[PDB]
Parts: structure tokens; sequence; C-alpha cells
């Protein structure tokens, strides 16, 4: 009987993780749940799976939650504030925790499950796309399980050796006869438009973040530093292929030449659910994969004239956390820019490639050190969005 | 430093078991090599690889290889008859047996290096086609480790769970949240040909005997069978798939929905490999599969008017080793009917339902009852083709 705290529970993966929780009620208990300002999904939540705790962002919300809930007749305590948040990562009864807060605001909640040591189903990629360094050495000494909860990781993780598996981050990948990983991706909307062309590409021709990161592959390239932290992969152990597909959700490559994939339905809950049943399985409740109405599957190399955001987040893995950290920041502030009809589409890239320029700095240290890189490079994008306007 | 016994070497499986051998000494000896009546290569491989034995057909291979060797100052002992070869695959200091050597001549070797609970990397059908009852019940007692090196069942078992790998044909597969098993083939070289028009091919147009039961799919259903002991599967978790391009070489279905594949060349030395340094992993000079230069990958139901010696496999399996026993038997004797166009390709199939149907029988219990329907079925068959010629 695994018990649970999961952090984001009102969110789109929180959902899925409680449907799993919601057909598997034998193996799986919340013991709490950690939601932001919204009341109203939490309560229904807390009356169907009834935690321990409920906490949410301010006291505003906690106080209208504690009300609804009152009402209701429910036995949950309610609380608030980021602490509340850690404390609920690391209670002591509890075994996992779905680490789905994104944002800054993740960082402290995930760090403090790990810090106890518990099955973290690490479902964020502030994580270790900003304290990639911290995070993992974290890990080591709490020997905490990571469980990648993102689509690609999660495949790259079923396609790895069992013995890389329970030493995550901390495990050689050619002394288990791993050659390489190949991290997949759609490639994004504008994959065959062509080149001069994208600079005339507008926020409906890419239906809303995660779609326009799609269609610059700044979330593939964000994907690439998290998995090099998380894998223990090197650059030579790290390719990039696009596969429009995407039934293959990415591969791993072999000493004796088999590669070795993850296939199935784009449904969260069939990761969710590997990281959750771990190293068992469950029914998540998706659909069986139907090999025969499928698409032809096809691979091929990324362009980085089409995909400069790829390139550059792994230049940017090289240049150090620094680096990363103001990448993802530059990249939020751009592409809103971009979605707001202030740049052009083209201009993202091209923008965040110059924050990162226009901005020397050195290696974080600590959560804060890394809020502060992140404050500091949406600085540099902001002001940069408006030299364009 | 695991030490090995290959029966039949001067094979094909055999060269690359010994190719795999020649690229990492540091890992692996030979301490024994079973040939044919190949004398020749085998001199050669006794020369470069030097085992304490090497062990022919006959005497007089073996009188021959014992000159041919003495020129060459070999100390490797030469010995022959079938006692001699489950001899090498029991021998003591012996850690891994290639069961290479495929008829019924393989049968007794294989079960020798079973009964000695050695780890045996399986090469050939006949050992679970014909005595599957026999040979995984003497893997229960022995605690030996069955490694399918056949292609679409080591990328099954390379897709399958650890606990289930360690215990192969006794483990649970619905247990360990398996729900089916994916087996894939070409469709053979008539894939496309319109069904009234399948009685007109040619030997010509089928290029020898693994040609013809690829266009007859009677391979993919001796795999179906093979299978079905090898990893304890009921018809229920077996899954027939047409994947055209071949790349994947067979799957695992989970609970949770995942898919999980195993993809490479058409090498052998990649299965071979794998079975050899499994757990870990070894090069085997096989070249990294180049996901750019593929042809776009596509899958599709079979159809059993097309391929009616699958259908036929596939019921006979419900009827009992005796039924498969007959079934491979029977189309050795059409296949090269066919071959030597005595019939038409369409009586493969024909003959092999007839051969089955024309024959009732009773369950085998040793290799002799095995042997005994085999010639009993190529009696039936051999006469059935006359009914026709
Ligand atoms: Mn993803
Ligand atoms: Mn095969």
């Amino acid at each position: 009987m695994k018990q649970l705290t999961i952090l984001g529970s009102t969110g789109s993966i929180g959902c899925s993780t409680l449907d799993v929780v919601r057909h598997n009620p034998e193996h799986f208990r919340v013991v709490a749940l950690v939601a932001g300002k919204n009341v109203t999904r939490m309560v229904e939540q807390c009356l169907e799976f009834s935690p321990r705790y409920a906490v949410m962002d301010d006291e505003a919300s906690a106080k209208l939650l504690k009300t609804m809930l009152q009402q209701q007749g429910s036995r949950t305590e309610v609380l608030s504030g980021q602490q509340a948040a850690c404390d609920m990562a690391a209670l002591e009864d509890v075994d996992q925790v779905m680490a789905a807060i994104v944002g800054a605001a993740g960082l402290l909640p995930t760090l403090a499950a790990i810090r106890a040591g518990k099955t973290i189903l690490l479902a964020n990629k502030e994580s270790l796309v900003t304290c990639g360094r911290l995070f993992m050495d974290a890990v080591k000494q709490s020997k905490a399980q990571l469980l990648p909860v993102d689509s690609e990781h999660n495949a790259i993780f079923q396609s790895l050796p069992q013995p890389i598996q329970h030493n995550l981050g901390y495990a050689d990948l050619e002394q288990n006869g791993v050659v390489s990983i190949l991290l997949t991706g759609s490639g994004g909307p504008f994959r065959e438009t062509p080149l001069r062309d994208l600079a005339t590409m507008t926020p409906d021709q890419a239906c809303r973040k995660i779609s326009v990161d799609s269609a610059t592959m700044m979330n593939k390239g964000l994907e690439y530093i998290e998995a090099r932290w998380l894998f223990n992969a090197s650059a030579s152990q790290m390719e990039v292929l696009i596969h429009p597909q995407s039934v293959i959700h990415s591969m791993v490559r072999y000493q004796d030449g088999s590669v070795l994939a993850q296939l199935g339905e784009p449904d969260m809950r069939t990761p969710i659910a590997h990281t959750m049943a771990w190293p068992n399985r469950v029914n998540s409740g998706v659909k069986p994969l139907d090999f025969c109405k499928l698409s032809a599957l096809t691979f091929a190399a990324p362009d980085y004239d089409r995909y400069p955001c790829l390139k550059l987040a792994m230049e940017a893995f090289e240049q150090g956390q620094a680096a990363t950290t103001a990448l993802n920041a530059a990249n939020e502030i751009t592409v809103a820019a971009f979605l707001a009809q202030q740049i052009r589409f083209t201009d993202i890239a091209a923008l965040n490639l110059s924050v990162l320029e226009k901005m020397d700095m050195r290696e974080p240290q600590c959560v804060d050190d890394v809020l502060s890189v992140d404050a500091n490079a949406r600085e540099v994008a902001r002001k940069e969005v408006m030299r364009l306007a």
C-alpha cells in the first residue's frame, strides 16, 4: 500500500495521477494534496480521496477551502504556504511524491521530498533545467528514487537496464551497455514550413506555450538538458531525433546494436501509472495501442537552421546551470511576447540567443542563486522584447 | 570469464557466435565445438579458438579432423557421435551453451545442457516446437537460464520485465504486468500478391526453405508455438502482427498501456551477443541502426486466408505437441515438394492441413515419442505429395 503526496493536484498531471489512484484504490492512498488557488477543484478531490492534509498557496484560498470543506463535513486539515508544501513532501509515512508543481514554485517542495529520501515522481522541468547539479547530488545523498513522469524521459527510463533504473543519476551508462539515449520529438507544427517563411508565422498557426515550445523545440532542448542530468549522459551519449508520429516516445541504444523503445498512446496516465506502480504495473485506464490504426512511422535528423532553440539549449548545457536557468527564463518572456504579437515567431530563438549573449554570470549554488539568475534573465528579455516593439 | 560450448559451430549462427567471441576474447572462451561433417571449417575454428574438444557427426569426419588438426599441431581432442555432443553440453566448467544444432539432431544435446542447469542460448526451433512441454519442465527442475537467440524471441525477451527474464518459462506474465506478447513478422514475399494468384507462385519468386516458410508464415506460426512455451503465454496473451520493414523485431504490451520493443539491424550477431553478455552487453560488431536511413514503419493484422499455415500452427498448439511436431514434420516435406515442382505454392498449406487431419495420435512424453510422430507425419506427407504428382 503506497501512500502519496501530490504537489499540484488540481493541474493536468494531478488529475491524471488521481485517476490512477481512483482505478487502483488497493495499491495507492492519497495522504496529502497540494494545489495553487483552485479551491473549487480541490474540494472535489479532498472529498473523493480524503487526504489527511490539503495545502493552498495563500491563507485566503486556505480559509475558503476550510469553509467549503467544513460544509461537506470533511476531516481534511487545511494549511497553506510553501513551507506547508515542503512538510507535505517530507511527511513521515508518505512513500511517493508527485512533484507536479511547476515553475520556481516547485523547486523547494521537490527538493524537500528528495532530501527526505522519498520516491519522487518527477513531473516538472524546472527541477533539472535550473538546479540539475544541485538536485542530482541531493538524490545521491538521500538515495531517493527518481522516476521521470514526462513522456520522453519515462520512455527512456523504461528502456534502460535495471541497474541504471535503481541508481538514477549516479549510474554509468557505458558501464551498463548503453551506447546512447535517443530523445525523440514531433518536430513541431512548422516542421515542413519552408525556412524563409518561419518569420511570418502567427500564434493561431501554432495551436499554448507548450505548442510554441514544440514549434521551436525549446521543449526538446529543455528535455536534452534534463536527460543529461537525469541519466548521467554526456553530449556524445545523446541523440535528438524527429519522429513526427510520436508513437515511439523515446529509445535507448545498446552496445550490441539493440535499440529499446517505449510506445503507446499520448495519454499521460501511462507514464504516470508506470512510475507509480514501479517496479510493477497497474491499469491506468489507457487504451491498448492499436498497431493497425497507425500512421507510418518516420524519423529524421533535426535541422538546426530550423530549430535554433535546440542548438542553443545544447550549447547552454555546456555553459552551465546559470546559462540553462536563463534560457528557460528568457524563453517564457519571448514565447509570451510572440504570443501577444510584439515579436515575430523567429524572434523567440533570436532574442533567446541575445539574452544569453548579453549576460555573463556565475554558476548557481542553491535554489536562491537560481531564482536570481531567472529574474535577471527575465529582465534582460523583458527589455529585449521592447527593443522590437 | 564465461566459458562455452557451441553446438553446431560451423553453421551460420555458429560463425556469428564465434565472431562475437573473437571481438570480446576478454569475456568469452570456447571450451568445446560441435559440428556436423564440415571438417574443413572446423579445423579453422579449432585452430583459432583452440577449444579443448571438437566433435563431429561420424568417426569418418572425426578421424579426418584428428589428422588435419594433427598437421597444424592442435591440442584439441576430437570425439564424435551424439553422446559426445550431449557430454559437451553438460561439461562441468562450461557456463553457456549455444544450442545451434537444428533438426532432431539437436534435441538431446540441448536437453542435456538443460538437465545440467546450464545457461542456454537457444538457437533452434525444434527444441520448443516439438518438445515444448518436456523441455520447459526440464528447465523448471534444473533451473537453467534459457536465453532465446532467434531475432523475434530475443526481442520479446529484451522487452520483458526482469523477474520474468530470470524465471523463463515458469513466470506469470499477467502477474508481472504483461498484457500480451507482440510477435512480428515481415509477412513474406507474397504479402501483396492478390489471393487468387498465390496458386501460381514459383520457387524463383521466393528467393530457400526459410524463404518459403516466410511466404507462407509457417515460420511465424512455428514462432507462435515456441513463444507460448518460452514465455508461458496463453493464446489471448499472444498477438501476431505484420510489420513489413522488420526494424522492430517484436514487442511486449503492458497493463498501463506501454509497449516496449527492440529494434536493430537484421544482423544475428546482435541477439547472439545479447544472450551471451546477459545481463550485460558487449559489442557484436554490428552497425548502429541509422534511424534516418529507414523505410516508413507500418503494421497490419495478418489475414488468415492469406497465411493458413499461421492459423494451422495456432490451432495445432491447442491440439498438443503431437500436432505441432507433425506440423513441423509435414511442412518440411511439402515446402521441399513445392521447391522441386511437384506441387503448387498453395499446396504447402493444404497438404499441411491434410497431414494433420488424416492423422490421430497421442501426446509425446520423451524425445523418442516426438521422433516417432515426426517420422509418422513425414510419411503421411511424403505420400500426400504423391497424390498430386
Ligand atoms: Mn515531453
Ligand atoms: Mn526468426
